[PDB]
């Protein structure tokens, strides 16, 4: 069921375990997809790298890394709608919004954890 948002706009209670098993996935690379602006996906491989401070998105054999210093903004919830499954970021580098959507609900909630830790991080 759809999130809804506030007026004011978008800019989490997951388990400890459930977050070390995410974290392991996608530590050895695991499978995502990517959100498109005309709506269609590309399912992906997402590898996060937490010693190099990058995640790299393979897509037949092509690699968009992201650094993790870059990211900037988490945008998951507070008629204006998203699905739990979808989280949305915004880049520093290129102001620009990028859109995971994950297999369940939860890897979803881990995802925007572990995006808070690296946001936080990067404020310092």
């Amino acid at each position: 069921a759809d999130l809804e948002i506030g007026r004011e706009g978008e800019v989490i209670q997951v388990s400890k375990e459930a977050f070390d098993n995410w974290m392991n996935r996608y530590e050895a690379g695991d499978t995502m997809e990517v959100l498109f602006p005309d709506g269609h996906r590309i399912e992906c491989n997402l590898k996060i790298d937490r010693p190099k401070n990058f995640m790299n998105l393979t897509f037949n054999q092509k690699v968009r890394p992201i650094q993790l210093d870059d990211i900037a903004a988490v945008l998951y919830g507070s008629k204006m709608l998203r699905n739990p499954c979808v989280v949305g970021f915004r880049l520093a580098s290129s102001g620009r919004a990028i859109a995971f959507s994950f297999k369940d609900i939860t890897d979803a909630q881990c995802f925007v954890s572990f995006l808070d830790d690296e946001i936080k991080k990067n404020q310092e």
